[PDB]
């Protein structure tokens, strides 16, 4: 209602719950309402089961998987002030699982930031997969593009943990 986030999670473990249990945190100590949804599960509406959705994609019925999505998210985030969107890993089996995270962000005019890990890469390393992720989101045209964490209320507020010079993005929390 107030403000839509999406969580892109760009790793097989970048914390994404971590990121998502901070933000229930810092929401409710602010009397905040806010609701997690998450459209689809990654193996008053539970997440769509990937096969679904494949079977959906399968029989050329992506109007309706995301028909489906929609109405999920409005049944989901009744009242809700803020909502902060999980999307899908990127994973070997799935060619279709970025395209739907775009998809469904776009969809819901959702803020997009991309959650990642730094893993082996060196500091610039991260920094190289940070802007190519941003323009596989549309880069600097996509204005909805927000933010990235590596591990109306202000963004400090709802990422609050508590390389930001040189990032492509700005770095939360
Ligand atoms: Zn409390
Ligand atoms: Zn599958
Ligand atoms: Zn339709």
């Amino acid at each position: 209602m107030s403000r839509i986030i999406m969580l892109i999670p760009t790793g097989t473990s970048v914390g994404l719950t971590s990121v998502s249990l901070g933000v229930i945190r810092a929401m409710e100590r602010k009397g905040v309402r806010l609701s997690v949804f998450k459209p689809i599960a990654q193996p008053a509406a539970e997440p769509l089961k990937m096969s679904y959705v494949e079977g959906l994609l399968s029989s050329n019925q992506k109007d309706v998987l995301m028909e489906e999505i929609v109405a999920n998210y409005h049944a989901n985030t009744k009242d809700a002030e803020v909502v902060l969107v999980e999307g899908l890993v990127p994973t070997r089996k799935h060619q279709f699982a970025q395209s739907l995270n775009y998809e469904i962000a776009k969809t819901l005019n959702a803020e997009i930031v991309f959650v990642m890990s730094q893993g082996t890469d060196t500091p610039e390393q991260l920094k190289e997969r940070i802007e190519l992720t941003r323009n596989s989101f549309g880069g600097a045209k996509n204005t909805n593009i927000t933010g990235v964490i590596v591990n109306r209320p202000d963004l400090s507020e709802i990422f609050d943990d508590s390389l930001q010079e040189s990032s492509p993005l700005p770095v939360l929390g």
